[PDB]
C-alpha cells in the first residue's frame, strides 16, 4: 500500500515516473560531516544536488531511489532537505556496499541482519526515517563477507517485503552468483533488481535472469567516456560503449518479451569523494543532463526506434511501482 | 601555553596527571550514529564511560587523550558529554588509523595535511572543538598509503606545533621506519611518541629511539591474556606476556636515563565495535580497573621495586605537559 520516502509514506500512485538508482552523494560514512568542504560546502552541495533534482521533475521524474547505504556516507537528513526544497520525493536505503569499515566486517549474518532491519523498521539513525530497499553489490566473485551480506539483506527482505538492488560486475555474470544465494534464503526473483546490467553486450546473460523472474537494471547508460579516453581514470569508470548502445539493451529486451522486468535509470549523484578528485568536472561534462537524461534522451530515442509511448511509460511507472510496493512471501 | 580540550584550552598546569593513550570508545566512522543499540545504547555507552572516568579521578587522573581517530568512529560530542558530567579533561584527536574508507584512501598528501589542519585549526566537523594530538599508525612495514599518512601528519605537526603520536606493532619494530619518514619530513622526534611500545621485550630497539629524542609509549601495560589461553580472540588481541613483564619495562628505561622520554597509559575503552562481539565482556574481566589500572597497580608496584616517587611523577605529569604543549621549530 505504501511505501517510505524520506518525507514519510506515500501511496504507490503518487510516486509516478521513477529513477530506481540514484545518488544524491557518493562518498564515505561521517565524510560529508567531517570534511563538508571537500565538496565546497554543504550548502553548495545541497544546492547543486536541488538544482538537478528540479530539472529532472521539469522532465517529469517524480521519484528518485538513493541507494546509497552507510558505507556510501549516506546522510539522510541532507537527503530528507533536498527533497523538500526540490520537491522530489526519494527512497532511501539499507544495505552495505563494497567499502564496509571493521566495525560492519566483524559482524554475523545474524547481526547484519538485525542492522538492516533497524533501518528499514525503526528508521535510520535518529530520525525516524525508514528506508525502502535493501541495497548490496559484488564485483566479480563474492567474498565470504558480501555472501554473509547478501544472505542478511535476504531475510531483512523476507521479513519485512522490501526489495533488494545490487551493484554487479556485469561483465563477470555476478548477477547469477547473488541468485543463487537469494534463492537459497528463499527470496522470490520478483523482489530483486539486479543493477548496472547494461553493462555487459552479453544478452543471453540478461535473459536467463529476466526469464528466472529477476528484474534487470539498466543503469548506466549515460555513462561512456568516448572521447576521453585521454584519460585513463575516467575510461576506468565510465567504458568506452556509447550511451546509444546501452540503451539498445532496452530494446533489446523488450524485444524478447520483458517490458515487466525492466528498470532504468542513470546511476548519477551531485558530489563524489569515492574516487579521483575533481572526477564530477568530468562527469558534469560527459552527461550535462544529470538524472534529466533519461526523460530528455533516452525515451525520446527509444521512442524513436519503434517503442511504443504506452510500454515506455510502464517501465517507468508502472515496473517501480510494482518493485518498490513491500511485498511478503 | 595551553591544551586543546573538548571543553576548551586548559593550561598547562591544569593538566596534572595525564593518561596519553586511551579511549572512549573503539569503533567506525558512522557506526556510533547508526548502530547504537549495537553498544546497548548511547546512554548505556555514555554512563559506562563516566563511572570509569570517575574512578579514575578518584585515583588523582585529571586528563585523558583520546586518541581515536576519524576512522575510529570519534565521536566528538560523545566525548564532550562525559567529559562535563565526568569532570576529567579530554584530549580530541585528528589523523588516521587502519581502517581509512575509500573517501580518504584515494586523498593525495595534500589533502590529507588540509583535513589534519582543519580539525586542529577549525575544528572538529561544525563542533569548533579543536583536535589536541595528531595520532597514525602502521601494522608491519608501512603501506604506500600510510607513507603518505604518515607525511601529512608530519606536516601538519610542523605547521601547528601539536604532537603525534602513534600505533605501531612494536615486534615488528615499525617505530624505525616511523622515525624515518618524520626525520624526512624535518619533525623533531620529540614531538613524537612512539606507541605500544611495551609490545616488546626488546631493549634494543627501545633504547635506540630513546638515545634518538623520541617519545616511548608505554600504554598496553594491563593487556595481558594470560589464564584466556582459551580464548583465541583474547589471546590475538592481548598477548600472554603479564602486566608485570611489560611494567618493568617502564623501570628498565628510567634505568638507562631515559626517565623524560617515558609516556605511560592503558590504551583503554569503555566500547569496542571495531572487534568481536562480546570482546568488552573479556576485557573487563581481565582489568577490571579499567583506566585506574596505572596508577592504582602500576604505580606502587614501580615503588616497590625501587622507582623513586618523585621520578613517578615525572613520568605521569611532566612528561605528557611537556609532550602536550604545542611547541613550534
Ligand atoms: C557511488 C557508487 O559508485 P560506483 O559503485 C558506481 C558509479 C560509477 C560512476 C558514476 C558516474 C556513478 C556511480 O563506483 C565508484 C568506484
Ligand atoms: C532501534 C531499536 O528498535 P528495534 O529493536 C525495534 C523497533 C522497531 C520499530 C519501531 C517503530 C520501534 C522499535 O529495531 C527493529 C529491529
Ligand atoms: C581502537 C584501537 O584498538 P586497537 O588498535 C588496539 C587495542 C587493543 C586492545 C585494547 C583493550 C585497546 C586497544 O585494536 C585493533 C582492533
Ligand atoms: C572552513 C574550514 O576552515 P579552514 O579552511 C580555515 C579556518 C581555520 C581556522 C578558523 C578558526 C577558521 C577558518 O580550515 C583550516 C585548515
Ligand atoms: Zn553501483
Ligand atoms: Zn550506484
Ligand atoms: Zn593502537
Ligand atoms: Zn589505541
Amino acid at each position: 500500500a505504501r511505501i517510505n520516502t524520506v518525507r514519510g509514506p506515500i501511496t504507490i500512485s503518487e510516486a509516478g515516473f521513477t529513477l530506481t538508482h540514484e545518488h544524491i552523494c557518493g562518498s564515505s560514512a561521517g565524510f560529508l560531516r567531517a570534511w563538508p568542504e571537500f565538496f565546497g560546502s554543504r550548502k553548495a552541495l545541497a544546492e547543486k544536488a536541488v538544482r538537478g533534482l528540479r530539472r529532472a521533475r521539469a522532465a517529469g521524474v517524480r521519484t528518485i531511489v538513493d541507494v546509497s547505504t552507510f558505507d556510501i556516507g549516506r546522510d539522510v537528513s541532507l537527503l530528507a532537505e533536498v527533497s523538500r526544497a526540490a520537491d522530489v520525493h526519494i527512497v532511501a536505503a539499507t544495505g552495505l556496499w563494497f567499502d564496509p569499515p571493521l566495525s560492519m566486517r566483524l559482524r554475523s549474518v545474524e547481526e547484519l541482519t538485525q542492522f538492516f532491519l533497524r533501518e528499514i523498521q525503526y528508521g535510520i539513525e535518529d530520525t525516524g526515517i525508514r528506508a525502502g530497499i535493501i541495497k548490496v553489490a559484488t564485483t566479480g566473485k563474492a567474498t565470504p563477507f558480501q555472501e554473509l551480506v547478501l544472505k542478511a539483506a535476504a531475510r531483512a527482505s523476507l521479513a519485512t517485503g522490501v526489495p533488494v538492488t545490487t551493484h554487479t560486475a556485469a561483465s563477470q555474470r555476478d548477477g547469477e552468483q547473488q541468485a543463487a544465494i537469494f534463492e537459497s534464503e528463499g527470496l522470490s526473483p520478483s523482489r530483486v533488481c539486479i543493477g548496472h546490467s547494461d553493462d555487459t553486450d552479453d544478452l543471453s546473460y540478461l535473459t536467463a535472469l529476466a526469464a528466472r523472474g529477476y528484474l534487470i537494471g539498466l543503469d548506466h547508460i549515460p555513462h561512456s567516456a568516448i572521447g576521453l579516453e585521454d584519460n585513463a581514470s575516467a575510461s576506468a569508470l565510465l567504458g568506452i560503449r556509447s550511451w546509444q548502445t546501452r540503451a539498445l539493451l532496452i530494446k533489446a529486451l523488450i524485444d524478447q518479451g520483458y517490458m515487466k522486468q525492466i528498470l532504468v535509470s542513470n546511476d548519477w549523484l551531485f558530489g563524489f569523494s569515492s574516487y579521483v578528485t575533481n572526477i564530477m568536472d568530468v562527469m558534469d561534462r560527459v552527461n550535462p543532463d544529470g538524472m534529466a537524461f533519461i526523460p530528455l534522451r533516452v525515451i525520446p530515442f527509444l521512442r524513436e526506434k519503434g517503442v511504443p509511448q504506452e510500454t515506455l511509460a510502464g517501465i517507468t511507472v508502472t515496473n517501480p511501482a510494482r518493485f518498490l510496493s513491500p511485498t511478503l512471501r
